[PDB]
């Protein structure tokens, strides 16, 4: 009866969640090429150049951050904690509103390019597009209304980086506590997933979509160091979530939570980047335009420094601030500016291992979401899936389980549990309406 | 205290499990090769070839019927029934009886040339090898007890075919109901396959375990034939699972479980694919040297149903007797044929699409596991990680899909639950002993 219906209704959801991820992705990339376009008036004179360049973002910028504030307040930040809180029953999912603020408003903060990435929109756009189509077609059921929840998402993940193996692993691993594991659920989600990913290729050329070529693999007597990197990631993911939890809190103190001066901040940042975009490239944008401009050895020791301070600086600004925007490509970029340092370093202590940076690049962008995110084979399949270098497997399982030991250790929690966490409680505490 | 302990007896665990795995895998293959040297002696007699060929792996057979039925009843079979049943608590682990059974009577039963593979005997090995170190090291805990079992079950898939994705896949998909998963028992199983990893690659170079070349990818246009491959598989894979239970009903009625009967009935079958070994080399073995020959094209169409038919009757002949070994491998090779007949009809049919079998191939062997064993994800990377042809992910998991449904559809169980439900039922009704 029932079971059926469901089934087919994920392939629905499949197909919308795939063009809705695809629409996102192109309008994205076309509002960054208008911007370039609209840059060419002032070809050869500079400070003019920079100043439009500047309130062209902030506009956008404050264009986002207005949607989110007057009509969607649950789509500022990634949008996974809200999924997540949405599996379990914790929190409403809004479709009415998600959608056009998550889409339009992540079109003005990411096209306007801010410090921020598709994973979480496309993701909280798929669970609505899902929730959607269930409230459309009124299917009853707790059943139903979880498991299109569920597909919803997974088909969000897997359409926005063309990685189907993904989209099925953050449902099995990462969401593991929520997702209620029956036999048709799981073939939904496969489902939702299979027809996503189709909608991507449709639209796009099937390659490596972090094209890094194709890096040496690793010996047996090199494998040791991928668990120190991991170590080292390990004891730094904890620290980079206490500082996107306290910049919340630091950056709230600004506005206080009044919508004129929170939109007005969004602009600053908005604008911040958006020069920075001109002016120092590798310190703006999601990251993947540089990830392999940093694997491929062309920074120096110095300049990867600067990157990583400037970065988590412009990271922290753009995501805690409550734009609609995630932090998985932004944590991508650092995770390889980190792991090329490692890399250039181990290459020349070891002249006999015959070793290359860019294997360890492609492990610190593992090794970051393992200790911060605290998924790691949906991290790590995720990364692979991208840059298709599916060799460097057993490296990436080795630092994977190097960041989760001291993540755990040094008393880190998931980024996004923890930010659910805070919504909740914050939530609870506001029943003093209730006297 | 506790948690610790746990994370370093699974690195032992890990590191002994991978030397076992190594050890069963090159003893077999000297044992064959062995045969092979003997025979030279009769080099241009074909008929006393084949006389001794038979003797000679009719008594290796004896050898390890013999082992099972007298020291140890729950080393017959594959094993993983045997592990499935020890982590719900439902089934001993009597290491001191499965380790010296399972591995020097799989010796004889796969180093004879019988159609059987190495994953269900180095999975039951692996497991008994985790409970051995819990109890020589004397460690107390529910916890400790079952996570160690698991870690080493893991562990002997990872060295066994050189897939480490897949022996973490196979707790946390495969043995989803049984497996207690915490923060503490997951890090264990990461642990145990990186070890067991390292020892498979210490003494085999890191390659394609089954060389097949670097097949074309799948075209958008082509993907819907895999669901159609995914259906014919989805039929056939619940009817081949009631043969196998069937053929252990119908093969009891000969010996009536007597031991001298039992061993003569091996020595048999044994003796039979010894002699296939030499006359029709495709019809026997544990399926592995015959998948890329098959996958390459060689066979013609009427070659191919000769060979489907003739292996699944071997296939069943030796796995339903009860020797020590497993029906993975053999499961392998009737996907590979039906998969690349399949291929071959579609080439021919549509000549527009630009195809190729071997694609076709690839998915049969994900298909047939997904059909019996009933989980797919584990399956379709085993075969990935073997292959080596990552670009094929999105047709395995929509022929994965089709042979889920419609094994669920026409009222398939899992293989490995099917085999642990009737020996728990078998153990309750002998409970007469109680009036
Ligand atoms: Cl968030
Ligand atoms: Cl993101
Ligand atoms: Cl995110
Ligand atoms: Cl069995
Ligand atoms: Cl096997
Ligand atoms: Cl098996």
């Amino acid at each position: 009866k029932t079971p059926l219906a469901i089934l087919f209704m994920a392939a629905v959801v499949g197909t919308l969640v795939g063009l809705a991820a695809v629409a996102f992705d192109k309008g994205v990339a076309w509002l960054q090429n208008q911007r370039m376009g609209a840059l060419v008036h002032t070809a050869d004179n500079y400070p003019l150049l920079l100043t439009v360049a500047f309130l062209c973002s902030a506009v956008l910028a404050m264009f986002g951050y207005f949607l989110v504030r007057k009509y969607a307040p649950e789509a500022g930040g990634s949008g996974i904690p809200e999924i997540q809180g949405a599996l379990e029953d914790q929190r409403p999912v809004r479709w009415w509103r998600v959608l056009p603020v998550k889409f339009f408003g992540g079109l003005g903060t990411l096209g306007g390019g801010m410090v921020l990435g598709r994973q979480g929109p496309t993701v909280q756009i798929g669970g609505n597009i899902g929730r959607m189509v269930l409230d459309i077609f009124r299917l009853k059921g707790d059943e139903a209304r979880h498991t299109l929840l569920a597909t919803g998402a997974a088909a969000g993940l897997a359409a926005a980086f063309n990685a189907p193996l993904a989209g099925i692993l953050f449902i099995i691993e990462q969401m593991r506590p929520q997702f209620r594991y029956t036999l048709i659920s799981i073939k939904a989600v496969f489902i939702g997933v299979i027809m996503s990913t189709i909608m991507y290729r449709i639209f796009n050329h099937e390659v490596a979509l972090i094209d890094v070529g194709k890096l040496s693999d690793a010996p047996l007597n090199t494998l040791w160091l991928y668990l120190i990197l991991g170590i080292i990631f390990g004891i730094f993911g904890p620290i980079f979530n206490k500082w996107v939890l306290g910049m919340q809190d630091l950056l709230h103190r600004v506005h206080g939570g009044n919508i004129t001066k929170w939109v007005l901040m969004g602009g600053a940042i908005g604008g911040l980047c958006g020069l920075l975009g001109f002016v120092a490239p590798a310190t703006s944008g999601g990251g993947f335009n540089l990830i392999p401009i940093a694997t491929a050895g062309n920074f120096s020791m110095g300049m990867l420094v600067f990157i990583f301070v400037a970065r988590v600086i412009t990271t922290l600004l753009c995501f805690s601030s409550g734009a609609p925007g995630g932090i998985f490509a932004p944590m991508l970029a650092l995770g390889t500016v980190l792991g090329t340092a490692f890399g250039m370093v181990a290459v020349e202590l070891f002249p006999q291992y015959h070793l290359e940076a860019g294997t360890f690049a492609i492990a610190g962008m593992g090794a970051l979401l393992a200790a911060s995110i605290r998924a790691p084979l949906t991290g790590i399949i995720l990364v692979l899936e991208m840059t298709d270098n599916y060799q460097l497997i057993l490296p990436m399982i080795i630092t994977g389980l190097g960041a989760t030991l001291l993540a755990q250790f040094t008393g880190g929690k998931p980024l996004y549990s923890a930010i659910l966490a805070r919504t909740l409680a914050k939530q609870e505490a506001e029943q003093l309406a209730r006297s």
